[PDB]
C-alpha cells in the first residue's frame, strides 16, 4: 500500500519537538511492513538545503493563489515530496516563528496550502503515483482531509494523529473567504470553532479515523483535563478513535552494544549491568554501594510531576537508596533538588542541564527510574528503561500506564510484572510506589527476573508501525 504523509516537520530535516520524531521514524519503520509512505513537507530553506538531487516532478498553478514546484527526492530513507513555495516557505525565521520570535501572520494560509497540495495529490493530480491513503500529522495538516472532503472529487480514507492536542490552529473567521472553502464547511460538521477557524478541529471533523500516541492518551484527551477544548468533538467520533504507542530506535538503544555506556550486557547476560551501577555513582560523585539506585531523566516541571519527586526523595534516603537527577526546568523546583542533594550528600546527586551520553549511562546502571508525570502523551523514557533493565517506576498517565506491567500480586504470581505503577498521581501515590520498589529490589529472584522480561519487551518503531499498518489497511478497507 502507497501512503502519503503530511507533517510540517521531519527528523532528521526539520524538528521543533517530537512531532519529527515520529513522522521521520514511522515511514522508514512502516517499510518493513510493506508499507511505501511518501512524505509531504514544506520547501524550507532549511529543507532545500539538506537534500540531494531534487527531482521536480509537478507544479500547483493555484495553491490558495500561489505558485508551487513539487520535487521529490529520496533522503536517507525517506520517500519526500517537497512543496517548493517560495511565497509561503522561503523566508529564514523558524518553520513557524518570525525571525523576531513570533507566529507568521502568515501561517494559516501557509499549512493550508500544505494541505490543500495534499487533498489533491490525493485526488489523483500526480501522475504516476497516487495514494491509497493520506496520514495527516498534527494542525498544520488537519486541513487535508477538510479540502479532500469539499473537493469535488471523492475522499480517499484519511487519518489524524494529534501529537500536539494544545496546538490547534486557531484564527478568525475573517480569513475563511480566504480558504478555497464553500460557506457551510464553516459550521459544525466543518471548521467553526466558537465563530473562530480551527484547523485540527476541522479535521477531527472530517478524517476518517482519529489516532495519538497511546491507548490512555486516547481515552484522556476525550476528558476536560486534556482535551484543551477539544473533547466534545473527538467525543463525537470516539469510534474511529485509536491510540498507538510510540516505537524507539532499539538498534541505537541496545544494551548489548551502545557505545555511550561504560559495560555492554543482554537479558542473556546482566553480570556486566554493575559495572555501569558504579560508573553512575562514579560520575556524580556519591556513595558506590550496593543499594538501591533510583534516577529520574526529565524536564523538571509540574507536568512531570518533579514538584512530587522532590517531596519524595527523603523518603528514598530513609529507606537506604540513592537518587540521581539529570534535567532542567523550574528554577524553584532545580533548587529543592539541588538543596535534596546538600542534605543528603552522598546519597543524592543531581546534575542541571542536558547530556545524552549520561542519559544512556543512567539507564544502564540505574536500579529505578521514577516518572511521576502528571502529563505524558507517550513518553521515551520509560521504553529504554525495560530495553535497558532499568525497573521503571512510574505514574498511570498516558501512555505511562500502557506500557508498564506493574507488579501487583497477580502479575507477580505469573511472574509477567516488568515495572511499578501509581495512581493516583499524588506525593502519597509516589511513597508508596517507592517503597514498593525498594521491597522489591530486596527480592533479587523477583527483581532480576522483571528486568529480564522488560528487556525482552518490543518496544521497536516496527512493532508500532505494524499497528499503523493494520489500522492503515482497515481503513483502506
Ligand atoms: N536532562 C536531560 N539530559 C539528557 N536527556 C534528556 C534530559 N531530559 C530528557 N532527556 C531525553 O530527551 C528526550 C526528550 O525528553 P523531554 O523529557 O525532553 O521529552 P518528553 O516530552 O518526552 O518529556 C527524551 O529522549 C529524554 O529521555
Amino acid at each position: 500500500m502507497n501512503v502519503l504523509s503530511v507533517s510540517s516537520e521531519i527528523y532528521p530535516l526539520i524538528k521543533t519537538g517530537g512531532l519529527a520524531d515520529v513522522v521521520g521514524a514511522l515511514p522508514i519503520a512502516l517499510e518493513a511492513h510493506g508499507v511505501r509512505t511518501r512524505t509531504l513537507i514544506p520547501g524550507y530553506p532549511a529543507v532545500k538545503a539538506a537534500v540531494t538531487d531534487p527531482v521536480k516532478c509537478f507544479e500547483f498553478t493555484d495553491l490558495l493563489g500561489e505558485k508551487a514546484d513539487l520535487l521529490e527526492v529520496q533522503h536517507e530513507r525517506l520517500d519526500l515530496l517537497i512543496l517548493d513555495a517560495p511565497a509561503y516557505y522561503e523566508r529564514s525565521g523558524g518553520p513557524y516563528l518570525g525571525q523576531t520570535g513570533k507566529d507568521y501572520p502568515d501561517n494559516w494560509k501557509r499549512f493550508a496550502a500544505l494541505s490543500l497540495a495534499a487533498a489533491r495529490i490525493g485526488a489523483g493530480v500526480l501522475p504516476g503515483w497516487r495514494p491509497d491513503m493520506v496520514h495527516a500529522h498534527d494542525w498544520q495538516a488537519a486541513m487535508t482531509p477538510v479540502y479532500m472532503r469539499y473537493a469535488e472529487t471523492p475522499e480517499i480514507p484519511s487519518l489524524l494523529t494529534i501529537h500536539n492536542i494544545a496546538f490547534q490552529g486557531q484564527f478568525g473567521a475573517n480569513i475563511f473567504s480566504k480558504l478555497a472553502l464553500p460557506a457551510h464547511a464553516f459550521g459544525m460538521e466543518g471548521i467553526e470553532y466558537y465563530n473562530d477557524v480551527s484547523f485540527l478541529k476541522g479535521g477531527l471533523q472530517t478524517a476518517t479515523a482519529l489516532s495519538t500516541v497511546s491507548p490512555s492518551y486516547a481515552e484522556e484527551i476525550l476528558t476536560a483535563e486534556f482535551g484543551m477544548g477539544l473533547e466534545g468533538v473527538i467525543g463525537s467520533r470516539a469510534h474511529v478513535l485509536h491510540g498507538i504507542v510510540n516505537g524507539i530506535d532499539a538498534d541505537v538503544w541496545n544494551p548489548a552494544t551502545d557505545h555511550l555506556i561504560h559495560d555492554n550486557y543482554s537479558a542473556a547476560n546482566l553480570k556486566n549491568r554493575a559495572l555501569n551501577k558504579k560508573a553512575v555513582a562514579e560520575h556524580f560523585r556519591i556513595d558506590d554501594d550496593g543499594s538501591p539506585l533510583f534516577c529520574v531523566i526529565s524536564r523538571l516541571t509540574w507536568q512531570k510531576g518533579i514538584d512530587l519527586m522532590a517531596e519524595a526523595v527523603d523518603e528514598i534516603v530513609s529507606l537506604g537508596g540513592r537518587l540521581v537527577v539529570l534535567g532542567a526546568g523550574d528554577v524553584a523546583l532545580e533548587g529543592a533538588l539541588l538543596a535534596a542533594a546538600s542534605r543528603h550528600h552522598g546519597r543524592v546527586g543531581v546534575a542541571i542541564g542536558y547530556n545524552e551520553p549520561l542519559s544512556h549511562l543512567m539507564q544502564a546502571g540505574c536500579d529505578a527510574i521514577i516518572i511521576p508525570s502528571r502529563f505524558e502523551p507517550c513518553g521515551l523514557t520509560q521504553l529504554y528503561a525495560l530495553r535497558y533493565g532499568c525497573i521503571p517506576v512510574v505514574a498511570r498517565t498516558g501512555g505511562l500506564a500502557d506500557t508498564v506491567i506493574d507488579a501487583n500480586h497477580a502479575a507477580l504470581a505469573s511472574k509477567a510484572a516488568t515495572g511499578v505503577q501509581f495512581s493516583p498521581v499524588t506525593l502519597d501515590g509516589l511513597k508508596q510506589a517507592i517503597r514498593r520498589t525498594v521491597r522489591y529490589y530486596h527480592d533479587p529472584k523477583l527483581w532480576t527476573q522483571m528486568q529480564k522480561l522488560g528487556m525482552k519487551s518490543d518496544v521497536s518503531w516496527e512493532k508500532s508501525a505494524g499497528l499503523y499498518a493494520a489500522l492503515y489497511s482497515q481503513l483502506i478497507s
